[PDB]
């Protein structure tokens, strides 16, 4: 089997992207955030704190004949970006772009911090890093690629984010008419539970490449690219005008500036990611300072290649007995 769907920009940055998503018989379609640096699927339920939901679509269990109470099982979530939900668990039927898994942990929010709330186009997220990850209490629960995966052509999944535009996550199969040239694949870490791997270095501009190992994640669910101190400063340091600002909290340049291309490796190969996609807009509305797309990662604790490096590429996530990530440009 094989399952297809087209994922949509949620704003005019990029700022995340939304995939609809069927749960439940009948259907219930809610826009999920695919999420490749977490494993939970949880949602915008009928049960979430009634002063915590603006906007979004809910899950109603109660209205699907194939919902299952997973008795006794909780989940809580705590992001990276400081942001949280926790619930209750079902078990329900799910497809993505055609593709269907049934029995699924569908995670079910009671509560979600103020930033979700917030986001009246996020339905909820749909994890796709390893299970290992999976917040559910007693019983762990498996991600929908994991309990999809027996039955795909091909155990692997793709990312093809788009700039300021929609693109597909493809699963059980690779579109050889998505990309350019060749796919580069390289090792990967399952030990941290995340998709992560090694890039051989970087270039700005039209600069000289740079020969140098930098580990990090490849991460759908985080917006921007996050690298070490020293990476992110040779890179504004081509743009007059940009400085690190605290208060702002991270990189900040003139709107008018035009901005340098960055290039990181994989293997052999070079993803070239083009200035535009390094501009995030004012830094609040009416303002000349653009926020940067390339940040430290310093005080993370990992490199983060967020969607401003994916979308650059056509990005394979290779579920085989030993994952491994490919990436192409396109
Ligand atoms: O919290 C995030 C992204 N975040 C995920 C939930 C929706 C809002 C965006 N950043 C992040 C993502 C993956 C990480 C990490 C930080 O530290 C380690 O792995």
């Amino acid at each position: 089997s094989t399952g297809s769907a087209t994922t949509t920009p949620i704003d005019s940055l990029d700022d995340a992207y939304i995939t609809p998503v069927q749960i439940g018989t009948p259907a219930q379609t809610l826009n999920l955030d695919f999420d490749t640096g977490s494993s939970d699927l949880w949602v915008f339920s009928s049960e979430t704190t009634a002063s915590e939901v603006d906007g979004q679509t809910i899950y109603t269990p109660s209205k699907s004949t194939t919902a299952k109470l997973l008795s006794g099982a909780t989940w809580s979530i705590s992001y990276g970006d400081g942001s949280s939900s926790s619930g209750d668990v079902y078990t329900d039927t799910v497809s993505v772009g055609g593709l269907t898994v049934t029995g699924q942990a569908v995670e079910s929010a009671k509560k979600v911090s103020s930033s979700f709330t917030e986001d009246s186009t996020i339905d909820g997220l749909l994890g796709l890093a390893f299970s290992t990850l999976n917040t559910v209490s007693p019983t762990q629960q498996k991600t929908f690629f994991d309990n999809a995966k027996a039955s795909l052509d091909s155990p692997v999944f793709t990312a093809d984010l788009g700039y300021h535009a929609p693109g597909t996550y493809n699963f059980g199969f690779i579109d050889t008419t998505a990309y350019t040239g060749s796919i580069t694949y390289t090792a990967v870490s399952t030990k941290q539970g995340f998709w992560e791997w090694t890039s051989t270095g970087y270039a700005v501009g039209s600069g000289t490449f740079k020969s140098t190992s930098i580990d990090g994640i490849a991460d759908t669910g985080t917006t921007l690219l996050y690298l070490p101190a020293t990476v992110v400063s040779a890179y504004w340091a081509q743009v007059s005008g940009a400085k690190s600002s605290s208060s702002v909290g991270g990189y900040v340049f003139p709107c008018s500036a035009t901005l340098p291309s960055f290039t990181f490796g994989v293997g052999s190969a070079r993803i070239v990611i083009p200035g535009d996609y390094i501009d995030f807009g004012p830094i609040s509305t009416g303002s000349s300072s653009c926020f940067g797309g390339i940040q430290s990662s310093a005080g993370i604790g990992i490199n983060i290649f967020g969607d401003v490096a994916l979308k650059a590429a056509f990005v394979v996530f290779n579920g085989a007995t030993t994952p491994t990530l490919g990436f192409a440009s396109k």
